[PDB]
């Protein structure tokens, strides 16, 4: 009669991902689409609030921030490196985490293969993947309804794990260390829209690295914090769910592949990627502008534009969740690129074609077997001088699994801010699975 | 202030705790309960662990480490130094908290004293009781009852509002701090038995301690976390008891006062000290023991004793929650002291006598008006030979509020571990409110 916590661990502990050749890939062109991530971020001014309060705290310099040219102490630099991945809205996401894995479990990992076991990280990165995903499956829809941010209340949890695989934890070591992680799992989606919410990725990865450290010292702990009527899914969220679908069908095919990473080539909300794409199309195509165009409307299934909660945006950070500024900026002839979203006001020509923007659904509709997330599409209808339309419809994203990048993809993201040599060291590292050569290249200066 | 993120962070600011007379006494003698307890614990093998811990990752030595003859980073500091205060069950107690205020608010305090404005940390103490009771009587008994630590999830508002009162942070500055320290507020009953547990007051302290921080370093945050359907209020408790009652009639009088710390002259569970000290009346008045003694009946009234959860304790540890482990040490002659709460095994004596002792319920008796908890006794009756008892009642165990410490008692507890010179020198320097002086010698060299 094996309890969650205990069956957790032991799937964790005897998982063997490096037996999948597409887990391994996909690992390392997760590595590649985080370090593009991170690196576009290096000049956010959040970074260096952050980098004033721990040198302000001190620490030995072990482990990369990465693109800072600096390093600092293991757990700092999980705070940091979780920030920077996802400072920008830039880094990935997973349909079952329903939020960002990669900027949780790659700064964990990177922590500890900068002391160690280095030859383990791609493997403990697919199983990271695995339990947050799985997480995100168990812990139940009302968990993020009520208001807790999955990306930090489940991945101390995820943190904890891979870099427990990754540090070779005993069952006993990794019951504990998935514990420790829970009770300090935690963030509130009241921080969106704020520095805060990339924030909870590096509070996370460093609560799940302190999780594995404390284990490692000894340190005594529940080994049963998954379990019972005050067992974390109880508290959490549901933990009749959780017995039914946290464990069944363990790894290959890792959730890393299926349902898998998507890779953004877009600095804003995912919700919003199918209609960009859309847009980009009709620009494409039609050659529509805000000029030519007398208004749009933009077609979602019911709910699907959920996240999107900018509907008259007055930054381009709000504007990274408004499906409005993103038409009307690429109508403006102007890139879907990072310098775009930031605080600066959004000018006044673009707030105007906003305000012809408009939402309507669709419940009718039948999304595309491979539409990502499952049941999404967006439908972009503009409108033209003498009664004209145009329409363009995307259901699988360019990014996400079923429309992948392409190796040229993946260099250009890279490439956004280092040079073409750069960004081809850090590939050769990551192809050879090289992490200490990785970790080196990604410092930067 | 309208809403009741900036209400409180108004109640804060604006608080004026210096001119209550008796609130400052109380806060000068948590002060110096908090030193005793944490001496007492000093050479606890948890305090090793994170010592190792903290000095594998470094940090500049400015904040002492209270018994260990060391300094560290401020928010390492405030993991240690919470830990440290708690790791015995020896450190304060609050009815309104339903956990241990001190242990999270006093090292945070320590970490921002150490750097500066140290003559505002007596009044920050009793703001941050002020705060940390408030939560408690206002999230609501389910959220403990469902699984929550109260002493962890609710510590780190308290201590962010400690903090943000003592280094006197604007109205929205400590509005954006109470979101970061609701964010990272967590801590399972699941840990409770484990050395996890006290650890949830040091990373309580911590959290609260690097929401000032991050406030202070112009962090974006949400200004409203205890707000709305998704704020703090409605995620762990009761909002509409939280609107009722969290900022209502504040300061007046301070919860440090009333109800008031109780300071503990036992190191275990406060629910047991009625009994300790009805059993030691008994051992003294009546010349009982365990040789001339049949059995023990002790009288709660209904749910008296629902946190002494071991009946049938193995070890000195788990006895700290076993009433028949206080009463069957007592009546085998020895002393109710740290040494017999360790993890050592119980003899198979004092197990003997634990057999011999019941608890049994009386919803009829009347509490004293003066009882501590509200409706609380224990009686304690003894069964000796040729058919006689005798007995014993306790309402208001000695340390708890009206029925306070002598100066003697305090003495006495802070000389268990350093000698009275050096003890008398700490209270003539608390009670001279020089808090420099006080931080010198706490550190132990």
């Amino acid at each position: 009669k094996q309890g969650l916590t205990a069956g957790l661990a032991e799937a964790v502990r005897t998982s063997q991902p490096e037996h999948s050749v597409d887990a391994i890939r996909k690992a390392k062109k997760g590595l590649l689409d985080f370090t593009a991530a991170s690196f576009a971020g290096r000049e956010d001014k959040g970074i260096q609030k952050l980098l004033r309060l721990i040198e302000d705290e001190g620490g030995r310099p072990l482990v990369p921030i990465i693109g800072q040219g600096k390093k600092a102490a293991p757990l700092q630099s999980a705070m940091l490196n979780g920030f920077i991945a996802h400072a920008l809205d830039f880094d990935d996401v997973h349909s079952d985490v329903r939020g960002h894995p990669s900027a949780v479990i790659v700064p964990a990992l990177i922590a500890s293969a900068a002391r160690g076991h280095d030859e383990r990280l791609l493997g403990a990165y697919i199983v990271g993947v695995e339990v947050m995903a799985r997480l995100g499956e168990s812990i139940g829809s009302r968990h993020y309804e009520k208001g807790w941010h999955n990306t930090g209340t489940l991945g101390a949890i995820a943190a904890a794990c891979a870099v427990g695989y990754a540090e070779e934890l005993t069952q006993e070591e990794l019951e504990k260390a998935i514990g420790f992680a829970a009770t300090q799992s935690a963030g509130m989606r009241v921080q969106f829209g704020t520095e805060m919410k990339p924030l909870h990725a590096g509070l996370a990865a460093q609560a799940g690295l302190l999780a594995v450290k404390l284990a490692q010292s000894e340190f005594g702990g529940s080994r049963t914090a998954f379990d019972g009527e005050t067992g974390f899914f109880s508290l959490y969220g549901d933990v009749e769910k959780a017995q039914h679908t946290l464990l069944n069908d363990w790894g290959a095919p890792w959730r890393i592949v299926q349902p898998g990473l998507w890779f953004k080539i877009y600095p804003f909300c995912s919700a919003a990627h199918h209609a960009a794409d859309a847009v980009r199309q009709l620009i494409s195509e039609e050659t529509i502008s805000a000029a030519n165009t007398e208004r749009i409307e933009v077609i979602f299934p019911p709910g699907g534009d959920a996240a999107l909660t900018e509907r008259s945006p007055k930054t381009g950070e709000e504007g990274r969740f408004s499906v409005e500024y993103v038409i009307a900026l690429a109508l403006h002839g102007h890139g879907l690129t990072v310098e775009h979203f930031s605080s600066q006001p959004i000018p006044n020509g673009i707030q105007t074609t906003i305000g012809h923007i408009q939402r309507v659904y669709d419940n009718a509709t039948q999304p595309a077997p491979h539409a990502v997330p499952k049941g999404r599409f967006t439908i972009v209808r503009a409108y033209l001088s003498d009664g004209r339309i145009c329409e363009a419809r995307v259901d699988c994203p360019k990014g996400a699994p079923g429309n992948e990048l392409s190796e040229e993809d993946i260099i250009e993201k890279l490439t956004l801010t280092v040079p073409q040599e750069k960004a081809r060291r850090i590939i050769t590292a990551v192809e050879k699975a090289d992490i200490k050569e990785f970790l080196a290249h990604i410092e930067l200066e």
